[PDB]
Formats: C-alpha cells, sequence, structure tokens
C-alpha cells in the first residue's frame, strides 16, 4: 500500500479531506483527473482584466464555518459580497425595485408569494437534512415534482413563475424534473430559502480576496504539492478488506482506504469491483447535475450601485437568472455577474453565443441602463459541458431516489468512504458542505486507524 490514504478528487472536498488526514499524521495522495486542482471552484486571478475572475463557486455564506475556519487557517482574507441598494425584480417583464428585498405589498402577486415561501420553509421541516428519506412525508414528497406541487399550491401565475425561476437556479433544474422531497429537503439543508436566498447575507455574504480556488491550491501547498497527482483520472476501483487499489488506465496506486470526494454523478463514472451495493448503485446512476451558465460582465465602475441599486436582480422571464454584484474593493473592473440555470440553460444554450451575449446585455440595460450595453470584459461559462463537473452547480435528484437510496450518499462501503459536498449533512451544494463531508470522512477514516 504505497500510502495510507489516497483522495479522488482535488476539490475544496477532497483538499479538505487531504488536509486534515495529513495533519492528523497519515500519509496521504490526491489523485486528480484534470489538470487543476480548483473544484467547481475554478480560479483564474491574472487571467482576465479587472481583476481575479472565478467561473464556480465564489460566495461565503455567514454560517459557512468551517470554510471560514479553513480559509482562515490557510491565511486567506475575506471581503463583504454585499452592495447597498435596492435589490431588483423583473416580473412579467417589468422592473419593480425593492428596499431591503421588500416588494411593494400592494404588488398583486406578492402576499401569495410570501405565503408560499413561507410554505416552502414549513414544507423544507417536515423533512430535514438528517433523514430526509424517513420522513413521515418522505413517500408522498418523494413521489411527485416541484412543478405538480407549483401547480397544485399557487394561484399567481407569477407566484409560480418566481419558483421556477429559484428553483431553476439553486439547482441547475427546472420544477418539472426535480423531486419534491428533495428540493424541501435542499431548502432545510440550507437553513431555508430566506438564506438560500440572501443578496447581503445568508449564503451570499462574503468572498477570499484572490479567489475562491485558493483554498485547494494553500492546502495542496501547504500539505505538500507533490502529493497532489494531476491528470490522474481513476477508471477503476478494486477494494478489498485489505484496501484500494485504483487505476489509471495502466497506472496504479494502493491505499489502506480512500475518500472518493466528487458528484455522485462523477462517481458513478469509475468502475468498482467488486460492484457497488445496490442502493449507492442506483443513487450515483440517478442524482444528475444541473444545467447551468456562469456569465460575467466588468465596467469601468459599478453604475448600478452609483444609482442607488445593489446589483442584486431576479428575473422571471426576459432571460431567467439571478444577478449579483461581484464587484472585490480590490478590482479596478466593477463587475456585476449573473446565473442562468435548468430550463433557463436550455434555453439560451440553444443559441448562439452572441444572441446569448446580447440578450443578457440587454437585459443589464433594462435593469441598470445604457451603460450596461457596453461592457469592458464579458465571459460566459458552460457548466454543463464542463468535462469532469458535467454540469449545473449542485446535483439534483428526480422523483423517486432520494426517499430509497438518500443514505447512499454517506455510508461507506467498505474502505471506500464518500466526501464532496453532496455527502455533507448541511450545506450539500455549497463549498462549506464540501469542507465539512471532507472532514468527516478523514476523522471517519482517522478513526479506523
Ligand atoms: C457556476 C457555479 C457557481 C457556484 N457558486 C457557489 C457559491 O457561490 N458558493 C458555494 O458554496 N458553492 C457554489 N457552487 C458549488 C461549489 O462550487 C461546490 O459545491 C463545491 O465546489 C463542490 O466541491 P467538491 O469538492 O465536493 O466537488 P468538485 O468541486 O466537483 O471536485 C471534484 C473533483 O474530482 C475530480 N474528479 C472527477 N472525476 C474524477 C476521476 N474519475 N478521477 C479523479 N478525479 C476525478 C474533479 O476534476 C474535481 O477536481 C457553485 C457551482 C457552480 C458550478
Amino acid at each position: 500500500p504505497d500510502v495510507d490514504v489516497i483522495i479522488i478528487g482535488a476539490g475544496i472536498s477532497g483538499s479538505a479531506a487531504a488536509k486534515a488526514l495529513h495533519d492528523q499524521g497519515a500519509s496521504v495522495l490526491v489523485v486528480e483527473a484534470n489538470d487543476r486542482i480548483g473544484g467547481r471552484t475554478w480560479t483564474e486571478q491574472e487571467g482576465a482584466p479587472g481583476g481575479p475572475i472565478d467561473y464556480g463557486g465564489m460566495f461565503i455564506g455567514e454560517t459557512h464555518t468551517h470554510l471560514i475556519e479553513l480559509g482562515t487557517s490557510l491565511g486567506l482574507e475575506m471581503t463583504p459580497s454585499g452592495k447597498p441598494g435596492d435589490d431588483t425584480y423583473i416580473v412579467a417583464g417589468n422592473v419593480l425595485r425593492a428596499p431591503d428585498d421588500q416588494l411593494d405589498p400592494n404588488l398583486p402577486f406578492v402576499p401569495e408569494f410570501l405565503s408560499s415561501l413561507k410554505a416552502l420553509d414549513e414544507l423544507a421541516d417536515s423533512v430535514g437534512w438528517d433523514q430526509p428519506w424517513a420522513s413521515p412525508n418522505a413517500a408522498a414528497l418523494d413521489s411527485k415534482t416541484v412543478a405538480t406541487w407549483l401547480a397544485e399550491t399557487i394561484e399567481s401565475e407569477e407566484v409560480r413563475r418566481l419558483h421556477t425561476v429559484i428553483v431553476n437556479t439553486l439547482l441547475g433544474a427546472d420544477p418539472y424534473e426535480v423531486s419534491l422531497l428533495y428540493w424541501a429537503y435542499y431548502v432545510s439543508e440550507c437553513e431555508g430559502i430566506q438564506s438560500l436566498m440572501g443578496t447581503r447575507d445568508g449564503a451570499q455574504w462574503a468572498w477570499w480576496f484572490g479567489g475562491a480556488a485558493q483554498v485547494s491550491w494553500r492546502i495542496a501547498d501547504a500539505i505538500g504539492r507533490d502529493k497532489f497527482l494531476l491528470e490522474w483520472p481513476v477508471d477503476r476501483i478494486e477494494h478489498d478488506e485489505s484496501g484500494v487499489t485504483l487505476f489509471s488506465g495502466q497506472r496504479s496506486l494502493r491505499a489502506r482506504h480512500i475518500v472518493i470526494a466528487m458528484s455522485p454523478l462523477a462517481a458513478n463514472q469509475i468502475r468498482f469491483e467488486p460492484a457497488l451495493p445496490t442502493s449507492r448503485a442506483q443513487l450515483q446512476a440517478r442524482a444528475p447535475m444541473g444545467r447551468y451558465y456562469k456569465v460575467q460582465a466588468r465596467y469601468p465602475s459599478s453604475f448600478w450601485v452609483e444609482q442607488g441599486y445593489s446589483g442584486a436582480l431576479l428575473d422571471t422571464e426576459d432571460v431567467g437568472v439571478f444577478l449579483l454584484d461581484g464587484t472585490k474593493p480590490t478590482d479596478t473592473l466593477a463587475t456585476l455577474i449573473g446565473f442562468i440555470g435548468g430550463s433557463n440553460y436550455d434555453r439560451w444554450a440553444a443559441h448562439t453565443p452572441q444572441e446569448r451575449e446580447r440578450a443578457f446585455l440587454d437585459l443589464l440595460v433594462k435593469a441598470f441602463g445604457p451603460q450596461a450595453a457596453d461592457p469592458s470584459y464579458f465571459h460566459e461559462t458552460d457548466w454543463t459541458q464542463q468535462e469532469w463537473a458535467k454540469g449545473g452547480p449542485v446535483t439534483y435528484m428526480p422523483p423517486g431516489v432520494l426517499a430509497n437510496f438518500g443514505a447512499a450518499l454517506r455510508d461507506p462501503v467498505g474502505k471506500v468512504h464518500f466526501a464532496g459536498t453532496e455527502a455533507s449533512f448541511q450545506w450539500s451544494g455549497y463549498m462549506e458542505g464540501g469542507v465539512r463531508a471532507g472532514q468527516k470522512a478523514a476523522a471517519a477514516i482517522a478513526e479506523e486507524l
């Protein structure tokens, strides 16, 4: 056995796992499929103009305790993501402003929207974060889509449309392909849509100067860059009572334990001898990744903030996106970032690169004025077609799975253990979760030695 533990996957999670295992004294190796240490945290510090740019995850939540601790211990510094000003909703094509995310109460759709929002949170409490599958209403919830739930519950077409962008954007899927139990679970495990949907707090409250991929790179540096083997895609995993043997084509390694720290979908692209037990097998084969676009437009000044707008925006139909200010104090170019997912992604991916850009810029203009009409820099990053991430921002599940194999997300199969954000108890789908899943996997393994 070449080493104690081999961590497959060099994301925040795999990396956090290796730091932990390493600090505890175990011999460790991190085997990574492509040629970069970031996870779905992808950073180019000198790449683009204006400042460092993140193509993946970048927001640190106010309660993302493990991420903050780890980042800090690595010497990284945080800066507030929030911006002062009114938030913006583009509903039915009309521009609405909301002082402290407080829409005019007289707007016809507002009260039922609030009401439905409270409904969602209540449903999120009926099923929990720890054992959604064991919840009393698990069977009924996991048997229908979020789409059918919106149709049966809500009156206002506009409320329905708000919920849909929200789901299309937090997951990279549309309510028409997501299990209701699964979403109730998600809202529950990320502390409610209120935090899930924050604009200046909750999940979206801070950034790392320098880029999110740093926590990873820094770990590698701290742990011994030589320990991270890039371009080493694991394709077969032979595991017995003694340990595990990884194969990358002809090459191979041997360890006492392994932690596969990637999405279920991603892990499902690896052969396991012996075959994985059937619940984990189903879980991996049936838990897809979202369909997502991360657009970025930089300008010489924060004209949106300068005009009293926070840059935070929600649009139900022009494009189908959540906008957010992404300007660091340090940057030399103001930047607005937008996220398009699910069916909204489907929509645009069908258009041409330029059509997309035009449409996006048009929107920015409708919301913030003609200055948006012409950016200093524009970038789009299609996650649904990234080779190793294979999609959206997070994992999602169709009706029929979470309630039948959910536990497979966490339970180890012999000597192989599972990390990756999807295995976190809470904040699964976020870097925080990634960090937590990694550390818990590490501890489990530590204890086995
Ligand atoms: C556009 C976008 C925006 C996001 N924004 C945020 C945000 O603001 N805040 C937040 O908290 N989260 C955000 N996220 C999610 C966050 O990035 C992820 O939750 C987190 O990075 C997942 O980490 P991970 O370590 O579990 O997995 P990953 O980051 O997916 O890393 C898994 C690693 O495994 C490697 N791998 C895959 N297959 C193999 C194989 N066969 N052999 C070897 N290695 C393999 C991969 O290449 C990769 O490096 C966002 C995601 C996207 C796509």
